[PDB]
């Protein structure tokens, strides 16, 4: 009943923000296909804007899942394939090492080593050329995982190309509108401007900065009420009407590659439930989440596994965001905060929380 909603995220989330002095924060619970709400803190220190559940924060890498969806999405309606090759879409990519690199390896970390980030001094399209030709990589595609914003984001700018439409055309019209995500954005309009929360490094307000595919790894701002309807379209794809869309969020769950105990999707990453909880707790540090690891093929690919653990963190520099759900169970949890402060911290309270109510 819902007041083992309650206490438990009171009790657990209280000393979070205690502990890690952060200023403000938004969490949903998504309970048997409905949503419970809880805030705390301001949105904007200065002013004194409370954080709401109309306020914006940042999602990072939580963006990842949206590009994954969208990338299924393409999938479903057969403008793209996994199996293409990268130079299909970007002929321009002649350099040796791009034979053999895949949609798939983008998608899902595993062309080879491609770098956390794009550099920051790649600010135009012939810059971006330029770094991927120069780009040389560690390993034989298919081989190793290296968590990458610069390959995520790659997949995103060419899995949108047939279409025609931009990046966040297709974002919005495929996915955020049949969705009814009406409050989430790439590009933050002047209507929500007043909702937009500032994020907090070192206590300077901070809001994230533009760069080269930004949009695609870590182009969303939401509020937690779109988040939990996010994590419900995700939980239960098969209510959703648009068939392609449904289809896609089912392709994003996936399993693609295994290493260790977790198998990577298209965005999301998953774990047999049970877990460990030590496993997905220590295993977010990013001490071990960003380390280069080899990767089994899945082949094929596994498809959505109910008892799963989905998830994924996120950051920006002022922002901390955390995604997890039990598709079995029907139950997920969304952590909005605007300070970045560590993932096993995030890991840790969802944990508690999923696993009282399940
Ligand atoms: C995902 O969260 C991450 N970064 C972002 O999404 C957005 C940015 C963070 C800093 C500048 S943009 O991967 C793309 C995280 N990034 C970092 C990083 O600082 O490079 C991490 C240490 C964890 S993954």
């Amino acid at each position: 009943a819902p007041q083992q909603i309650n206490d438990i995220v009171h009790r657990t989330i209280t000393p979070l923000i205690e502990q890690q002095k952060i200023p403000g924060m938004a969490v949903a619970v998504i309970y048997q296909g409905k949503p419970y709400y809880f805030t705390w803190g301001y949105a904007d220190i200065a002013k004194k804007q409370p954080v709401t559940q109309q306020t914006l924060f940042e999602l990072g890498s939580v963006s990842k899942t949206f590009t994954g969806v969208l990338g299924g999405d393409a999938i479903a309606r057969g403008e793209i394939k996994l199996s293409d090759p990268t130079t299909k879409y970007w002929p321009e990519l002649t350099a040796k090492q791009w034979n053999g690199i895949t949609l798939l390896h983008l998608a899902t970390y595993t062309a080879g080593g491609l770098p956390l980030q794009v550099p920051d001094e790649v600010k135009s399209s012939s810059d971006l050329l330029r770094f991927y030709q120069n780009w040389q990589p560690a390993w034989a595609p298919g081989t190793q995982r290296l968590y990458a914003g610069s390959s995520i984001g790659l997949f995103g700018a060419l899995a949108v190309k047939p279409s025609g439409l931009s990046f966040e055309q297709a974002m919005q019209t495929r996915v955020f509108q049949p969705l009814k995500l009406n409050h989430t954005w790439i590009n933050v309009p002047p209507a929500e401007e007043k909702n937009y929360a500032w994020g907090y490094r070192e206590g300077k307000a901070v809001h994230v900065s533009p760069g080269a595919l930004d949009a695609e790894a870590y182009g969303v701002k939401s509020t937690i009420e779109d988040m939990a309807r996010w994590v419900q379209s995700n939980l239960k794809p098969l209510d959703i009407n648009e068939k392609t869309l449904q289809q896609g969020i089912q392709l994003a769950q996936s399993r693609y590659w295994q290493t260790g105990d977790m198998y990577q999707g298209l965005g999301w990453e998953m774990l047999d439930w049970p877990v460990n909880p030590d496993s997905i707790i220590n295993g977010s540090d990013n001490k071990i989440a960003l380390a280069a690891r080899p990767v089994k093929a899945i082949t094929p690919p596994t498809p959505a596994v109910r008892a799963s653990w989905v998830h994924k963190t996120g950051a920006t520099g002022g922002f901390g965001s955390y995604v997890a759900f039990i598709p079995e169970k029907e139950l997920g949890i969304v952590m909005l905060a605007n300070k970045n402060y560590p993932n096993p911290a995030r890991v840790d309270a969802a944990w508690q929380i999923l696993n009282a109510l399940q």
